[PDB]
């Protein structure tokens, strides 16, 4: 399992690479709620989870398995489909970053 959160490396870096930034770039920093008239953000979501928060993590290893990491990038887009109309721009760019990450996380050595 060093060898399954170097998988995990490898795929957050695919999810930070310019291949995917036109639908990733949202997911690179936290919800700036206050910014955005969020003012519910933080009522409704509980836990906050974006890319940034997943690097720093990784780089002080924090995740001691796949499935930890897995389980904060799964939240990250969980929050997206919690919080927004099912028809705003984030959640079909968040179905999109998913797709690449639910693939990738499934070519998982053993
Ligand atoms: C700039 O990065 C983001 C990332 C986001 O999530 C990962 C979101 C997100 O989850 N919702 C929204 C967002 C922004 C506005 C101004 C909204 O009001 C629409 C008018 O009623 C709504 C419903 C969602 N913007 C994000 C920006």
């Amino acid at each position: 399992l060093s060898e399954q959160l170097k998988h995990c490396n490898g795929i957050l870096k695919e999810l930070l690479s310019k291949k995917h930034a036109a639908y990733a770039w949202p997911f690179y920093k936290p919800v700036d709620a206050s910014a955005l008239g969020l003012h519910d953000y933080h009522d409704i979501i509980k836990h906050p989870m974006d890319l940034s928060t997943v690097k720093r993590k990784m780089e002080n290893r924090d995740y001691r398995d796949a499935q930890e990491f897995a389980a904060d990038v799964r939240l990250m887009f969980s929050n997206c489909y919690k919080y927004n109309p099912p028809d705003h721009d984030v959640v079909a760019m968040a179905r999109k970053l998913q797709d690449v990450f639910e693939f990738r996380y499934a070519k998982m050595p053993d």
